RNA sequence: AACCCACUCCCGUUGAAAAGGUAGGGGAUGACUUGUGGAUCGGAGUGAAAGGCUAAUCAAGCUCGGAGAUAGCUGGUUCUC
């Protein structure tokens, strides 16, 4: 047991995706919005 | 003639010049031209009226704030399997 030789569970912690770095990522380019609409821009959100 | 203007042609258009030049042209004692100082201004001023002019900016000047206004619209969005 030292501060460098003890980790979390396997599953317990994931590392989040980062939309816009690159193709091979599989969420380059338009980062998962698809293309030109309402839901596709900055503060682009349907009302409740 | 000076002075004030700006009708025509040409040149120039990366100009000598962000509106000129050479030739010609109109008024030239008057509703004339001009120096100095002053007054009126932003939905306001001034206009022998062209929506003209208000610092090369005018169907509502410039500047700083509300303010990262809003943009169902264009553009862009970065390593690997
Ligand atoms: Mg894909
Ligand atoms: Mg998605
Ligand atoms: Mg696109
Ligand atoms: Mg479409
Ligand atoms: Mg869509
Ligand atoms: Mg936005
Ligand atoms: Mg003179
Ligand atoms: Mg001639
Ligand atoms: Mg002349
Ligand atoms: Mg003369
Ligand atoms: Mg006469
Ligand atoms: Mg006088
Ligand atoms: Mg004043
Ligand atoms: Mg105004
Ligand atoms: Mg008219
Ligand atoms: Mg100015
Ligand atoms: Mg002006
Ligand atoms: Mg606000
Ligand atoms: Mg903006
Ligand atoms: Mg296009």
């Amino acid at each position: 047991m030292q501060l460098n030789d003890l980790r979390s569970a396997p599953g317990a912690r994931r590392e989040k995706h980062r939309p816009g770095r690159g193709i091979g990522s599989g969420l380059g380019k338009t980062g998962g919005r698809g293309h030109k609409g309402l839901t596709s821009r900055s503060g682009g959100k349907v009302a409740p």
